């Protein structure tokens, strides 16, 4: 559920940084294009983006509608003080 899911984010930002080489480049073209930088570090930001893609990818392949849905709902969520 929604509390979990943003827990484990929260703490694989933290732990795996984005040490994965396919969810760094994806972070990398969000940070450019759809998740503004103004309220947290580039560092912060990326890093908690990264989770977002790990923790999707962690259900669904790369790439696929699921995926693509799974991380946008992430980056979309207000809640979320650096992408917003
Ligand atoms: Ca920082």
């Amino acid at each position: 559920d929604d509390s979990t899911t943003k827990e484990l984010i929260k703490k694989l930002a933290e732990i795996n940084k984005c040490e994965n080489e396919i969810s760094a480049k994806y972070c990398d073209h969000m940070i450019h294009e759809e998740i503004p930088l103004k309220t947290c570090t580039k560092e912060k930001t990326r890093n908690l983006c990264c989770a977002v893609s790990d923790y999707c990818m962690s259900y669904f392949t790369y790439d696929s509608e699921e995926y693509y849905d799974c991380t946008k709902r992430e980056f979309d969520d207000p809640s979320y003080t650096c992408f917003r």
